[PDB]
């Protein structure tokens, strides 16, 4: 029962043992507050602002906040008190002055952190709404800011806030949507309802728990809906005046705006100016309140959004009923994404394959694309959770998907929505960091919100729980408190084999027209096989292998590789193509040439016979024959140790990349270095498969079939310098292409490769870091750049969007 009292307990920080009634922030959410909660803890009398007449008033405990002489000591002045009653200036009116050191009251052990979060705050509001947000604009221009921050997918509220709290992808923390079904719980999670409150949904370790476990106290992060914003601000300010042994060090504020209005009015509806005004005034209240408590040059403030907002209306809805016949046999999680599962598990007459086929390229202008979850772009990291349905629909920006038209009129309401692919410009959101530990007047490049958890932990002197950020990749945001990152140690050292086998030892079923045999160039041919050109084709040192395996370094005139004796193919193949380089064809007589490698045993080689016998699987080459430096060097490209298994449908993509695109990138970027290789992720967890996890081999062999192929393409950021002679910062783009036996993903694939290939590759853009997880390799080990800068480079994603 709720029979006790909140007198002296308002917004208490510890949760009281039930059923003793509660006075903490969550009580309202559980219907468990004491009977006098509203009266005592949610006072509203006289508003939130001191006025001239209230100054020096006789304290009255009924007031929402206070203008009496004792209010600073009691910690409960209205935020504008010192301005009205003491002739002080608003914080926004003060010039900004660099904060070189924390300027905190006696008893403060560390600068507090306040996370000020705003729902639906699209990145471009910073520029487009600048005239109406003077407090936010001062934070932004005086502190450290990014032009935008990339959310996680789906670009919904709980998945993104819980990613901020934990540093984890939604697939790992478990909050994979604003709505979800868990098939093991046989339970559904919604925005409505009490289900979302069960701790069984929320995995990982959020910042507040990380803090508590290491002796740093945390304010509440979840604010009950009914508590107004002025009262949240005042609660944080009151907690900040607690005695040293009770005062938290980490605080959060949350606003439902501008998202709430953005849904109704669209992202730039005229109605949107006022919510931006109101958020700014709330920021003003906090800064004035901090400055009153002499904390405005002590506290680190993060102003951060969860996602942006796109124009979306009822009439831009695709209906599954217009594609399927058995539309009543499915359940759809609708909207700016789609997730489909059977309406009943006691129905084995349910075929995902027929459903996908019925949804693929059916209408010329189709505004979604179906995927099995394991085939989604690896950059989304959206598969490894039982709450993610096998069938996913990626919806075009500005559109919705729904099951049947009745779901739209029997559920126009709205003009804005969010949830799309996280590379979409309209879904980008904001980051500003302001305070003694952040830099002064500094712009940093856009980065992903998965990285912030490590930085908040550094800000608080905490050791972060295991997470998906790359610790040190955001060191450049901070004045001090930088983590000191170090390269992981190489686990496996390579072998450097010489010529050990005679041709006749091999029985691989391979042939080649190669017997058309001079000490000027015979000394040189041995030179190249020993590593003379290795400084040209391996520019950043050899990748380190971070797991236990057996592998060989193989040198060639045009390329170097790391050849795995366990997977029977290279883990990486590295080569440099200069701006000047020539493309040539595979000579007629060498169309089907494959040559045994005299450095590598028959027993650790692939064989041509398995490919002949496997009617589905063909093969390609990692270093492409088309880019050989001479007719003589081209023979190296046909070594058995350069070959990888490729479906004919995939060879269309691969050959166009190698024959056309590598050269175009070299021309555009003043040379490129390329590192290519296979990826095996049969259990779709984003991590390198062990040999015993492989589910497909080339028929009747031990040759494993990659699920994906990658390339990392590096050049000089200053493109006046050639890739191979670059003195400064690097520039990288990468991809992870799915290795698929059809091109059903590309609706225009029946046309020439020049109309569809590059579009596919763009969709499958990747971070170097994503490739490192998938390979157990560590790249860029020998450069002249600092390790923190290299970590930033490894987290870079080339998105192919236009400028914000
Ligand atoms: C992003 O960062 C995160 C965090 O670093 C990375 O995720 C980690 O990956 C690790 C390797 O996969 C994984 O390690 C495993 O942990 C098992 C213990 O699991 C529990 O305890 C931990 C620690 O407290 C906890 O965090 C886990 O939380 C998960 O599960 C709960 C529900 O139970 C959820 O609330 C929560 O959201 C989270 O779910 C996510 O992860 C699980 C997998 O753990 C997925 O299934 C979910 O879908 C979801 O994504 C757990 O509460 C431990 O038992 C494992 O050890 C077995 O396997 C290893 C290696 O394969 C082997 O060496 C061991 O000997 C052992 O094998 C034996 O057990 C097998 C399984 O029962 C059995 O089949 C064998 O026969 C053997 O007998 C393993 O070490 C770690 O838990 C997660 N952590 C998180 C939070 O996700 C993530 O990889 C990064 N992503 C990228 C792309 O880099
Ligand atoms: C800064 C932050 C705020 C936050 O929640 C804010 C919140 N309060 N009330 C809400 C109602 C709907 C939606 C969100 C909220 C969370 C949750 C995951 C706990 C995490 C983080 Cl990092
Ligand atoms: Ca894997
Ligand atoms: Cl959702
Ligand atoms: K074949
Ligand atoms: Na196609
Ligand atoms: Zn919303």
């Amino acid at each position: 029962a709720t029979s006790g009292s909140c007198k002296g307990r308002c917004f208490e920080l510890q949760e009281v043992g039930p059923p003793d009634c509660r006075c903490d922030n969550l009580c309202k959410s559980y219907s468990s507050c004491c009977h006098d909660f509203d009266e005592l803890c949610l006072k509203t009398a006289r508003g939130w602002e001191c006025t001239k007449d209230r100054c020096g008033e006789v304290r009255n405990e009924e007031n929402a906040c206070h203008c009496s002489e004792d209010c600073l000591s009691r910690g409960d002045c209205c935020t504008n008190y010192q301005v009205v009653c003491k002739g002080e200036s608003h914080w926004v009116d003060d010039d900004c002055e660099e904060i070189k050191v924390p300027e905190c009251p006696a008893g403060f052990v560390r600068p507090p952190l306040i996370i000020f979060s705003v729902d639906g705050f699209r990145a471009s509001y910073m520029k487009k709404g600048s005239k109406v947000m003077p407090n936010i604009e001062k934070l932004r221009s005086c502190g450290t800011h990014a032009p935008y921050m990339r959310p996680v997918y789906p670009t919904k509220t709980f998945p993104n806030l819980y990613t901020l709290a934990t540093g984890l992808y939604p697939e790992s923390h478990g909050i994979v949507g604003n709505s979800m079904y868990d098939p093991v719980f046989d339970a559904s999670f919604h925005l409505r309802g009490r289900e979302k409150f069960n701790h069984r949904w929320w995995g990982g370790q959020p910042l507040w728990i990380t803090a508590t476990k290491q002796g740093v106290r945390a304010g509440t992060f979840f604010w009950s809906v009914s508590i107004p914003h002025e009262r949240r601000i005042l609660t944080i300010l009151q907690w900040l005046s607690l005695p040293d042994n009770e005062r938290p060090s980490v605080y959060a504020f949350y606003s439902e705006q501008p998202d709430f209005s953005g849904h109704k009015y669209g992202p730039f509806g005229p109605e949107m100016t006022n919510p931006l005004r109101e958020i700014d005034k709330t920021v003003g209240q906090l800064m004035d309140g901090l400055k009153q408590l002499r904390l405005h040059r002590c506290v680190n403030v993060i102003f951060v959004g969860d996602h942006g907002m796109e124009d979306v209306t009822c009439d831009r809805t695709e209906f599954l009923s217009n594609y399927l016949t058995n539309v009543d046999d499915i359940t759809l999680v609708p909207g700016t994404l789609g997730r489909i599962r059977a309406k009943s598990i006691n129905n084995s007459k349910y075929d995902p394959k027929t459903i996908i086929a019925a949804l693929t390229c059916k209408k010329p202008d189709q505004h979604f694309k179906p995927y099995m979850k394991q085939h989604l772009p690896k950059r989304l990291h959206y598969a490894n959770n039982r709450r993610i349905e096998d069938i996913h629909l990626l919806v075009d920006r500005r559109w919705h998907v729904a099951r049947k038209p009745l779901d739209v009129y029997k559920k126009c309401f709205f003009q804005g929505d969010h949830g799309f692919d996280n590379k979409v410009n309209s879904m980008q959101t904001v980051f500003v960091g302001y305070g003694p530990t952040f830099k002064y007047r500094t712009k940093v490049p856009p980065f992903e919100n998965i990285e912030l958890y490590n930085v908040m932990c550094d800000l608080l002197g905490l050791k972060p729980a295991p997470n998906n950020g790359t610790h040190g990749s955001l060191n450049h945001l901070l004045r001090t408190n930088t983590f000191r990152p170090t390269m992981p140690d190489e686990v496996s050292r390579p072998n450097y084999p010489g010529i050990m086998y005679l041709q006749s030892e091999f029985d691989l079923g391979c042939t080649c027209d190669d017997k058309v045999e001079n000490k000027l160039e015979e000394l040189n041919k041995r030179l190249h096989t020993k590593g003379s050109t290795k400084e040209r084709h391996l520019l950043y040192g050899r990748p380190a292998v971070l797991y236990r395996t057996s592998y060989d370094i193989l040198y060639h005139t045009d390329f170097e590789s790391g050849y795995s004796e366990i997977f029977l193919m290279p883990l990486w193949t590295s080569y440099t193509i200069s701006k000047q380089a020539e493309v040539s064809s595979i000579p007629e007589h060498l169309t089907n040439c494959v040559r045994p490698d005299v450095r590598v045993s028959p027993g650790f080689s692939q064989n041509c016979l398995a490919y002949k016998n496997d009617k589905q699987m063909s093969y390609g080459f990692l270093f492409p024959p088309y880019l050989s430096s001479s007719p003589e060097a081209k023979y190296d490209a046909f070594l058995v140790t350069n070959m990888v298994p490729m479906y004919p449908a995939f060879k269309r993509v691969w050959a166009y990349f190698q024959r056309v695109l590598v050269k175009k990138y070299a021309s555009e970027r003043n040379g490129v270095n390329v590192i290519s290789g296979p990826i095996f992720d049969y259990n779709y967890d984003g991590l390198r498969d062990t040999e015993d996890e492989i589910k497909q081999y080339v028929e009747g062999s031990s040759i494993p079939v990659p699920t994906h192929y990658y390339s990392i393409i590096t050049s000089c950021l200053d493109f006046t310098q050639p890739a191979d002679k670059c003195d400064g910062p690097l520039s990288v783009s990468s991809f992870i292409l799915p290795h698929r036996p059809d091109n059903d993903e590309s609706c225009n694939s029946s046309e020439d490769e020049s109309k569809w290939v590059e579009e596919l590759m763009k969709m499958h853009t990747a971070r170097v870091r994503d490739i490192e997880h998938l390979t157990g390799l560590d790249f860029y080990r020998k450069t002249s750049r600092s390790y923190s800068e290299i970590l930033t480079l490894k987290t870079y994603l080339h998105t192919y969007e236009s400028e914000i």
